[PDB]
């Protein structure tokens, strides 16, 4: 529980230039830099 919101904060630390968006419905954090877009579930 809330491992996704933790992971979103962590991905924002690493990828603050990229669009790191938090979730809870899918428990998957999508990150969207420009050409590179990846989702850590």
């Amino acid at each position: 529980s809330q491992e996704t919101r933790k992971k979103c904060t962590e991905m924002k630390k690493k990828f603050k230039n990229c669009e790191v968006r938090c979730d809870e419905s899918n428990h998957c954090v999508e990150v969207r830099c420009s050409d590179t877009k990846y989702t850590l579930c």
